């Protein structure tokens, strides 16, 4: 269907689904002429990254004869622009052959996506219309748990509501009762703000305003929120939210010089690039926010240093990469070789892996459940009269059955399971926004962590003479409605 | 809708709706009557007949997804490559 798409002929067919843009043009249809098409505009290398991640882990089971001898993957990966419309084209493409034959093509058995919970809910309403797996990476939401309306979803992510008890903790932690709370209108930031408002009322901490930013907020929201932030006296806001949609707050408030600020971070925008800028810091400096556990791929930088525009025919998106990357035509023109390591991008400049592991983990999910398929024994299966499955054929529903029911290990020796509602849990670590004394840019120092497998009470762990307040501060602020009052 | 959990050791199958409702029955007549006494109506849109295409959702969003997937047909096949819908009413 869609053009600049990766593909890849195989057995057995994989779709996927990359935010390779973060957004689309802002172009306003007053009907006058027939819609064509919106265009998007700024393109994210760590979606680009996410994508070679499951290229190589694809590329890696294709090599093994332990894991699916015999039998080759196939992909299908379109881009999305973090948008629900361009996300249902290619769910379309993705399931013409099902659709064809129940209202009356190449056939893909699951689907690894998407990053928004919004877009992977539109996509699980059509996916689980025709019982087609679908594994996740980044979507975070407590509404996809439900599965009474999501049949199909799985996620190698944990969820929401132990990140929010753990901002709770941690303003229990530092003695505070006078905070605000900002978030995201759409299906991240009201759950998570909410499931917060419920802690803090029961831990006796006063909020004192609640406000809700979109990246599509005109002039006035903005002045009435920045107005609502400036008027109160309070000093520690609480944001559920993602870069995208934070950038044009942040941008007035640094445009107003707004400082003293203290900001906890959800895990979507604690390590934004978008926001993370020096030109912010004195702003946004000092912020605590939490992150997901590191994992190690083998190989995988060395995969990512070998793109090259012409050599790779099995992936389309790499003519816009390259011509991003360097700044010429394939306005100076391209020679194709130039490289990598020269320019300063996120596409190698990183230091931990956390949703390119997800993104290697639901893949390798997906394939140990076709080989728990593959070695079906005979009498032996999880399916009628103990009947196998047959694997030279095989279902989009026998995989899902096969996924309900997986224990495998990983790499790094490690059980993987999802739960009842296809879940799976994870620690958090704690980290601080310091800066740079030679580069001068922002680095994230981890402070402490959150063990989600401890008890209540003793859950949280964190070192305060690691952290700086406001970028460069030693003394803890004071965040308090009333001064206390003391005997007599 | 009924209440039958999917195992998964077979094929599965389409659900069944349980209760009546009389009421949205009465909406969709609604409708009906409305189309009708435009049809029978010459000031308003003159020489041209108005037909219509009803389902069922049973408060699901499954089945209202299969009536919609089933109203873009024609568009759905031109854009990724049956008479069309110009307007939906509901849900
Ligand atoms: C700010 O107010 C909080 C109460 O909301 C104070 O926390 C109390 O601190 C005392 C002494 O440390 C404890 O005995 C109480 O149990 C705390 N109350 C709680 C946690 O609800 C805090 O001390 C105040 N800080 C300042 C600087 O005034
Ligand atoms: C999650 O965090 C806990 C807490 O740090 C980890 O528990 C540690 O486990 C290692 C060995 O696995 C021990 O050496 C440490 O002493 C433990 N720390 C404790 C108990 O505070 C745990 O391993 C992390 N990961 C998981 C999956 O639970
Ligand atoms: O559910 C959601 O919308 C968020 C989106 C998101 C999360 N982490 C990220 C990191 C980078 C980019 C986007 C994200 C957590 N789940
Ligand atoms: C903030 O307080 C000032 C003081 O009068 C008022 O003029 C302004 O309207 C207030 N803004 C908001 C958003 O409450
Ligand atoms: C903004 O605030 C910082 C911190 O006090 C100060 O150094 C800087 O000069 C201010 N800039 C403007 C334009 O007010
Ligand atoms: C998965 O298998 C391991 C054995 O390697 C077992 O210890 C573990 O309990 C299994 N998972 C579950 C959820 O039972
Ligand atoms: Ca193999
Ligand atoms: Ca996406
Ligand atoms: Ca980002
Ligand atoms: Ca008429």
């Amino acid at each position: 269907g869609p053009d600049q798409r990766a593909q890849k002929k195989g057995d057995i067919i994989l779709g996927g689904l990359f935010p390779i843009h973060f957004g689309v043009a802002a172009k306003d249809q007053d009907l006058k002429s027939r819609p064509e098409s919106v265009e998007c505009i700024r393109y994210n290398f760590r979606g680009f990254r996410w994508l070679q991640a499951m290229i190589f882990a694809i590329e890696e089971i294709n090599s093994s004869p332990a894991l699916l001898p015999n039998l080759t993957l196939g992909y299908r990966i379109f881009d999305t622009c973090n948008t629900v419309s361009k996300a249902l084209e290619a769910t379309l493409s993705f399931v013409a052959q099902n659709k064809i034959d129940s209202l009356n093509i190449p056939s893909t058995i699951a689907v690894v996506g998407a990053t928004g919970s919004g877009v992977s809910t539109a996509v699980a309403n059509l996916l689980g219309l025709f019982y087609i797996p679908q594994v996740s990476y980044a979507s975070s939401s407590r509404l996809l748990s439900n599965k009474n309306q999501f049949k199909s979803f799985l996620r190698t992510i944990p969820n929401d509501e132990h990140q929010a008890t753990a901002m709770a903790d941690i303003i229990e932690y530092f003695r505070w009762n006078w905070v605000g709370t900002i978030a995201a209108d759409d299906d991240y930031g009201r759950p998570g703000i909410e499931k917060f408002r419920e802690e803090a009322e029961e831990r006796d901490i006063c909020i004192d305003f609640s406000e809700l930013i979109s990246q599509y907020s005109d002039e006035e929201e903005i002045q009435h929120v920045v107005e609502v932030i400036q008027n109160s006296t309070a000093k520690v806001i609480v944001v559920f939210s993602s870069g995208p949609d934070l950038e044009p707050l942040i941008k007035e408030i640094v445009r107003r010089n707004i400082t003293g600020k203290i900001w906890l971070a959800s895990e979507a925008w604690a390590s934004s690039s978008l926001i993370a800028m020096p030109q912010y810091f004195h702003v946004v400096g000092g912020t605590i926010g939490f992150a997901l556990k590191a994992g190690q791929i083998p190989g995988f930088r060395e995969f990512l240093k070998k793109v090259h525009p012409r050599k790779s025919v099995h992936n389309g998106f790499a003519k816009e990469f390259w011509e991003e990357t360097f700044n010429c035509h394939l306005r100076p023109l391209c020679t194709g070789d130039e490289n990598i390591s020269s320019v300063e991008t996120p596409y190698i400049d990183y230091t931990h892996l956390r949703i390119s592991y997800n993104v290697y983990l639901a893949v390798y999910s997906i394939a140990h459940a076709l080989q728990d398929i593959y070695t079906c024994l005979p009498g032996r299966g999880l399916f009628t009269n103990g009947s196998c499955a047959d694997i030279k054929k095989v279902e989009a529903w026998q995989v899902l059955k096969h996924l309900r029911h997986l224990n495998f290990t990983n790499n790094m020796g490690e059980q993987v399971t999802f739960d009842e509602c296809g879940d799976l849990v994870g620690n958090y670590s704690i980290i601080n926004w310091h800066l740079s004394p030679e580069d001068g840019s922002i680095v994230f120092k981890e402070v402490g962590y959150y063990n989600v497998y401890a008890k209540k009470g003793e859950r949280l762990f964190i070192n305060e003479e690691k952290i700086l307040w406001s970028g460069f501060s030693r003394e803890v602020p004071f965040s308090n409605c009333s001064r206390d009052c003391l005997a007599g």
